[PDB]
């Protein structure tokens, strides 16, 4: 058992040496959680990349990140003016949610970690709660640490019964360290830990935990202006302006969500590429030139 | 296994000394339960700064927390006139059942130990029952003690058929050491140990545990006066805006929880604060 | 292990003498569970007007050990005083009252999960009379749990050694029917009747005065539903009420010193 | 409790050596899928054995299977001109939905990985997700990779909150690894992993899974020409008689699937051999007759 | 735990030793179905015993068993002349829909493996799919492999929106392992394993499973002479009293489906038996 | 074989049964056909095996009619009559707890039966026999070189909606009419065998007093008028 745990420890120590740069002491449980500390330089989508929703970026930055990072600015107010306990981005499926949980991990600089729901559920008994305590132990040892759990309605969410007698503890031993008797320091700082969460079913997330994460922003499907921005941003790397008429495309795709505009642009961005390939299919060898032309998709 | 256990017992010694002094020995096995003894001065809350709850904040101070400390003035009776062995603290989420426990831990005087859920369920076989036993063996060593299992719905609960019976042995261990044949003392005192619970749904905690906790304090949602008090109480750091009328936001809450009110009042203190972004501008 | 065997020797001497014989180290560790008869303060008189199941015990269990069936069950639900009955039996029993403390059987080893099970019956064979009462018997008698269960049921039916089995499960009809059928007897403990609830009123009300409240007789009018534990907690509350009033009055001024009246 | 690991780990390397030698190190749960990759030389069918699907075989080849391999060809706007992260083959049961994926596992070149729904659902707690992030970690190691979940509407479905919670995490684990936070690289390349899915019932898969896989190819029943071509493809094992209108069978079918036609051809072809057996002969005989019905 | 698995391995080894010669490695899943491979000599019924449905027993002996065993004579065809991978025989309750399975298991070398519904339904999550997979992993390892799912309309069935979780991924996994990715071999052989489905109503079995059982032999009620055939065959070694014949009873037995005749005749068989007790 | 050991709690022993064959109420023709064709061939088959492969006892026998105790009494009695250990279904055990727990029970029942002597299985209040249990109960009753040597009995008030395929496999379906104007005399004699019968009138109006009820009022009248002249003898 030690032969595997040593390599594990070496890997997480390497990851944390890469992250911490601009050497902790770790037990075995939150050791393997150190593999989930996302390096902020490995998420190539900032806040200037996601168009459409902008006010949600406003209320997501100037009330969550400025409270977490640079807390001295929010000390004149007192104990109230701190970062909220947790955040939730609920809305229709496939519009900016997981991609807005990337810019918050790239520019925030708050020791972001992706929780990886599988790791919460361990096979041995009493090791699915050791990891739930470890995710907060490591979160506070390198605070201010943002935590993220995508799809929070399976690992979290309404119990409705004693499922398996091991899923009611991760739902409870998470809530015990979240906003429990040790959530506040001896002076008042609540450890500076904000757990995000993405979900399209807000009404299945254990409303007792709904009190836990109050900053719950609705992430609606993009409107007409939001789509006119998402087309401009998704169609950056495309020699697409012979006689391009984006006003028609941003209007016709009204009912379409914000994640299908990407695939629509993809089909409308490799159509002339397929034309060039089928043209070159006559003879020769694939040594692709840079002369397709995007005009109109479907 | 021993060196790491030696570090565990060393940290346990430090925490126990800082709790006691405000000297004893252990078995090198129950040290991992004294690593949750909450100190008295670190909990920054008290019974004075919790508006709303009044009959609870008085009934706890008179009936449970303070027949325990200074029990000499209740020594006229036998088993009676003693600390009631058990408390529940049930209520909806976000109404001050954890803050109440924090204030109890800070203003009690008994050796408050915070028994987590991850400290009872153990991987090795037979290493989860001897921790539930270590808890009640430590509570009796120094026995002003308020054990506190927060969120008693997973660690405890209605024992159903099967469901990892090794996890049912823990609840059986609680049932047998809590009020079993050796519950009280040979002199008659019931060891002066009062577990404090916490939950949002009193429907599956237990029927064989409700008897084991005679007190059940219902903490409901704050009404008119409770919200009027909590709104004034939360605004102790944030300076009051000039001409700001409190009763409007006080009455407009109208049944909202005791934490959502805190968030809506935090927004009203960050609103102007966020607005003054001029320092970088200038 | 040396400290373990030393404490074992001391506790077993204080149990037996009211001598001692050295035995296996994996069998001494269960010998630290022998509570002396003078350790329990309560007695038979501390039980209410039950005097039927306690009478059955007094006639059928303690007498033969002075044949004695091996196995006795406590059937009542939580609230009637199963553990209280067991504690009272342990006082006026005169035999060797040895509990189990199932955590003692549970061990993080492979070949040691059966040695303690052997050691319990071995020590029972060493000294008589003996008592192996195990509260919450529907906890351990549900490759380790099954092994310990099978080995316990193997040596369960070990003069028939003067060994007695007493069970106090909080719930029945879902409890070890393989061995529950083997045990001879089982005594149900129902809710308190009229005379039973009257005795419960008269017993717990021992230290408090007779006029701290309305009256004792009227309390035995709605307490029919509640059990012996809810009645005791309500009595504790009603007793603390007058002392509550007195302490609240004394809060006005004066050092918080004890008194000699409510 | 250790020999099972040794057996799977030794066979895990041996299975990978086959696909590797056709042209690495894995942890515990990755050995499960390590015994699960399909070598393209093993499957005996190719793209030229699926008739009538000239508009689906051509769109499963220009936009989903050949932006993926040789991605250097698509590097002008590579951030967007990549292979889709999944494909949904849906339609009437019995036409190509498994044959297309069987030929894609043969004539693609990518490390095709079948998913085998029984292996995702372990009886222990948490192994169902340890296998999901094992397959979505082996695909990244065997990149480029192609995952195929035949009949996706069984292992995946609408959440249905009042059901088994342990099976709502594997359905909520694809939404975390297959398009989650780490679906992209440090520069934009989304791991070059496409997940194939063939369901006989679309719209009962999910409201969120139907956006991950952006290429839902509907595979209709064989029309007037699909039957004509499937007859040609199927009746190439035994010789044909000098005169029989094979158009007649296709011209009269008009309502059968791609499997019903194969079964009818099987029933028709057995007539001459069963007649030769009616002649009570023991040895073989290379002549027969494939007359209509 | 381990001892139970070792005992199951001992049973499977004994059963394979007794069934193979009129032995291969097995896990603890396909071992569970190892106890289901019946011995041909156990079933005391042959093809000659079945009557009435004489034109269904013929097409099963020429298009299923012959294309399954000794296919070298059928090797002249490439792949079309293999055995049909699935066979269904439906009928009203009271006809020969199960006795045909016995005749196929007894007088046709097939490694007949009947799987019971309780051998598929299980308590642990993902333990039923790993048995549906073990079945087809065993049938491949010994592959005459005539699998027989009687009352298939229950173990399978119509898949709905509000369908049970565990019972919904065992219908899809089964029909995916039947005709799926690994259905064929490297050489292109169809991997001969036939599945016998014997249901009472082919209306709700599935829309995708009926194609997986292309041979659907209808088993109607016993015909006029067919009932006479069953009468003459069921009372071969029975009582032989004077001239009174079942042919008159055959005309009398207009209804009284084929299963019912086997008890009608036995009830009529106590005529000389009852008087023997009169001593 | 954990389930067959679990079902071993309901295997009533073939001996020490309350059968007492004469105690059953007045029922001759049904019991005549029973003792002639079912229980008789169960014992000493060597004297009944003159014809082979067909003289096995059919495992289908139904007792349909209003609810009562005679059908259950007859089921209890036939076991001791043929030296059979009564293994009741215990239909409340058919409730579902796990996914396939009940199907395991249905398998283990026939497992123990085939492993056991010719005792007969009983299904009290047959109404459950539409999932895997209902499927597998029709399968393992008759399925894949010796007869079953065990008969299944049918006891249920429900008729013509009881899965007629199961009705097909129930050859000797016997109507069990509990209310009988002649069986009532015998059952009242059975009752009054021990009860003191000095003051009460002759057993003639009893044949018309409990005319409506089938077999329950007669069973409750064992002590209905028994203690009526008995309270005074007990109080004084
Ligand atoms: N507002 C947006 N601006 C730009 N791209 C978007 C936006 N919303 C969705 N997308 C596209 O959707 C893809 C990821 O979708 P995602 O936001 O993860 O869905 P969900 O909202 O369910 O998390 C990205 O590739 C991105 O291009
Ligand atoms: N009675 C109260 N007065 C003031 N604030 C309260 C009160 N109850 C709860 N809160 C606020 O709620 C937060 C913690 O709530 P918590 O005690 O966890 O709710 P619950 O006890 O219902 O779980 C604290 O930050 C505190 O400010
Ligand atoms: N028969 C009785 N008469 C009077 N009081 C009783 C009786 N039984 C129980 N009690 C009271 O109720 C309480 C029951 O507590 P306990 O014996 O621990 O319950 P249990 O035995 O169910 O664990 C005792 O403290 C005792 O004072
Ligand atoms: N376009 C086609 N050309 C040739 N054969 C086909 C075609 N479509 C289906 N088939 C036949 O169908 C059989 C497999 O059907 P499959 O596609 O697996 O059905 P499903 O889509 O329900 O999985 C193969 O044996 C093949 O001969
Ligand atoms: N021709 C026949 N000869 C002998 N037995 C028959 C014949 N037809 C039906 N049976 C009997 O009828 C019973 C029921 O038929 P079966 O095929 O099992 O239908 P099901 O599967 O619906 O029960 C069988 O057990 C069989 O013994
Ligand atoms: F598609 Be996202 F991850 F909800
Ligand atoms: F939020 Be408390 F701990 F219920
Ligand atoms: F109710 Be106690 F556990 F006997
Ligand atoms: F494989 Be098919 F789509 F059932
Ligand atoms: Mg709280
Ligand atoms: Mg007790
Ligand atoms: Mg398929």
């Amino acid at each position: 058992e030690k032969n595997e745990r040593t390599r594990i420890k070496a890997q997480e120590n390497l990851r944390r040496i890469r992250r911490k740069q601009i050497d902790l002491v770790l037990n075995e449980y939150e050791n393997q959680v150190a593999l989930e500390v996302v390096a902020p330089e490995d998420i190539p989508v900032g806040f200037n990349d996601i168009g459409g929703l902008d006010d949600i970026i406003e209320e997501l930055k100037e009330t969550i990140i400025y409270p977490l990072t640079m807390p001295h600015l929010y000390k004149h107010g007192g104990a109230l003016l701190a970062a909220p306990s947790g955040v939730l981005l609920y809305g229709p499926p496939g519009c900016g949610k997981t991609m807005l949980a990337k810019a918050v991990a790239h520019e925030s600089g708050a020791s972001f970690i992706n929780l990886h729901i599988s790791t919460l559920t361990e096979k041995w008994y009493g090791d699915s709660n050791k990891i739930v305590r470890a995710v907060f132990s490591l979160a506070k040892k390198l605070q201010p640490s943002i935590i993220f759990i995508d799809e929070i309605d399976a690992v979290l969410g309404t119990r409705r019964s004693g499922e398996h007698e091991a899923s009611g503890m991760v739902k409870a031993e998470f809530m015990t360290l979240w906003d429990g008797l040790t959530s506040t320091n001896a002076s008042g700082v609540p450890n500076r830990i904000v757990v995000l969460g993405a979900t399209n079913r807000i009404n299945d997330i254990d409303e007792a935990i709904l009190r836990r994460m109050p900053k719950q922003f609705p992430v609606p499907l993009p409107g007409l202006e939001q789509r006119r921005r998402i087309l401009e941003l998704v169609l950056r790397g495309t020699k697409r302006d012979p006689d391009f008429d984006l006003d028609y495309i941003a209007r016709v795709t009204a009912g379409m969500s914000g994640s299908d505009i990407k695939e629509t642009c993809r089909d409308a961005a490799m159509a002339p590429m397929r034309e060039y390939i089928r043209q070159h299919r006559a003879s020769g060898k694939p040594l692709s030139e840079i002369n397709p032309d995007d005009v109109r998709g479907i």
